[PDB]
């Protein structure tokens, strides 16, 4: 009914996870995230 902060439609701005954090988790960059940098070492 008001999911705007997202794109949904239920969470009313009151139910926004943040499990990822849009750049890498690891490497510490924006642009791509944990599933595209590699980070193997
Ligand atoms: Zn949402
Ligand atoms: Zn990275």
């Amino acid at each position: 009914v008001k999911c705007f902060n997202c794109g949904k439609e239920g969470h009313t701005a009151r139910n926004h996870r943040a499990p990822r954090k849009k750049g890498c988790w690891k490497c510490g960059k924006e642009g791509h995230q944990m599933k595209d940098c590699t980070e193997r070492q």
